[PDB]
C-alpha cells in the first residue's frame, strides 16, 4: 500500500506515487523527476493530474505517451495555486527537470519535499530563505558519514583531461561513455566538447535528451554513430565483453577503447583522491568508474538541514530497515544539538 512518507498531511496530495493504483482520497498527483522507481506506474492510460516541471512534462509526453490533458506543467521558482493550496517548484540540482516541491499548508504548516537531490549552498538563497520550513521530506540516499565525494567540476575536469591525453597521443582510440537513466550529461557532453565531436547515440536516447531544453543540443548530439569518436551505449555493456564486441561493430576504425562509468559512490572514495583514479585495463580497453553523483553527500546533507533548522524530519530513502531507520535518526539528532535548533 502507499507509505506514509509519500502522502503530504492536510492535503488530497502525493509524491512520486504512481505504482500502488488509485491511492483513496488522492487528488493530485505530483512526480518530482523522470527516474523509473519514482514514474513506476505512469502509462498513457493514467487518468488523474499529474502535477511536475516543463522538462518532466515532456518526458511524460514523448516517452511514455501520457495524454496532455493530464499533465499539468508548472513553471519555476513561481508561486501556484493547486486543487486550493499554494506550492513552488524549486530546482533540485539532480537530473534534468528535477524537483524540490515547498507546500503552504491552509493551517499555516510549511512542508518541503525534495524528491531526489543534491544540496548545495546556491539553495540558501532560493526561496527557502524567505520563510520557516516545519516539516522536511528529505532524500537521504548518502546519509552516512563513510560517503564523501568530490564536486562535479574536479569530476569533469578529470575526464576532459583524460579523454583529451589519450586521443591527442592516439587519434584512433575511441571514447565510450555508459548511461541507463537520465542525468550526468556533463559527462559525456564535456568529453565530446573538447574532442571536436558531436556524441553519437540509440535513435532512443536521442530522442530522450531532445525532450531536456538543453541550449544548443542539435549542435552536440547526433545518431550517425560513423561521424563521431564519442559513443553512449547502455550502462550494462561497459565491461570487457560488450565493449570488444561494440569494437568489432565499427569495421577497424578504431584500435583502442577508453571508456567511463559515472557510477554514485564506491568505496575507493574512503581512501583514494581523484587527481589518483586509475583504470581497468585488458589488452587495448581501459574502463574508469569515476564518483559523479546526482546526490547530497553526508557533509552537503548535514550543512543544508543545519541551515534549514526544519521542526520534523522524515527519510524518504533507506527506510526498508530498523538499523537504517535508527541510525539516520541518530544523525539526526547530532546535527539538532550541534547547531542548537
Ligand atoms: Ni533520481
Amino acid at each position: 500500500t502507499c507509505p506514509f512518507y509519500k502522502k503530504i498531511p492536510g492535503t488530497g496530495f502525493t509524491v512520486d506515487a504512481f505504482q500502488y493504483g488509485v491511492v483513496e482520497g488522492c487528488t493530485a498527483y505530483f512526480l518530482t523527476h523522470f527516474h523509473s522507481d519514482h514514474y513506476a506506474g505512469l502509462s498513457k492510460h493514467f487518468t488523474f493530474p499529474v502535477y511536475c516541471s516543463e522538462i518532466t512534462g515532456n518526458l511524460l509526453k514523448n516517452k511514455l505517451h501520457v495524454q496532455e490533458q493530464y499533465i499539468h506543467p508548472l513553471p519555476l521558482d513561481t508561486e501556484c495555486i493547486v486543487n486550493g493550496v499554494k506550492v513552488v517548484l524549486l530546482d533540485a540540482n539532480h537530473c534534468p527537470g528535477a524537483v524540490m516541491i515547498l507546500f503552504y499548508l491552509p493551517n499555516g504548516t510549511v512542508i518541503l519535499h525534495t524528491g531526489d537531490f543534491r544540496a548545495d549552498p546556491s539553495m540558501e538563497r532560493s526561496l527557502l530563505a524567505d520563510q520557516k520550513v516545519h516539516m522536511l521530506y528529505l532524500d537521504t540516499t548518502y546519509c552516512s558519514p563513510e560517503y564523501t565525494f568530490p564536486s562535479q567540476q574536479e569530476v569533469i575536469r578529470f575526464a576532459i583531461n583524460t579523454a583529451f591525453e589519450a586521443v591527442t597521443l592516439n587519434p584512433h582510440a575511441l571514447v565510450v561513455c555508459g548511461t541507463y537513466s537520465i542525468g550526468k550529461e556533463k559527462v559525456f557532453l564535456a568529453i565530446a566538447d573538447v574532442l571536436g565531436s558531436k556524441v553519437g547515440m540509440s535513435q532512443e536516447k536521442y530522442k530522450t535528451l531532445q525532450c531536456l531544453n538543453i541550449p544548443e543540443i542539435n549542435s552536440l548530439i547526433t545518431t550517425d554513430m560513423c561521424s563521431s569518436l564519442v559513443h553512449l551505449l547502455p550502462m550494462m555493456q561497459i565491461n570487457f565483453k560488450g565493449l570488444q564486441s561494440h569494437l568489432k561493430k565499427c569495421g577497424g576504425k578504431y584500435n583502442q577503447i577508453l571508456a567511463f562509468r559515472p557510477t554514485g559512490w564506491t568505496h575507493s572514495n574512503k581512501f583514494t583522491r581523484i587527481a589518483d583514479v586509475i583504470p581497468q585495463t585488458k589488452g587495448n580497453i581501459s574502463i574508469y568508474g569515476i564518483p559523479y553523483s546526482e546526490h547530497s553527500s553526508y557533509l552537503e546533507m548535514k550543512r543544508f538541514v543545519q541551515w534549514l533548522k526544519p521542526q520534523k524530519i522524515i527519510p524518504t530513502v533507506n527506510v526498508g530497515t530498523w538499523k537504517s531507520r535508527s541510525t539516520m535518526e541518530k544523525y539526526f539528532r547530532e546535527w539538532k544539538l550541534e547547531a542548537g535548533y
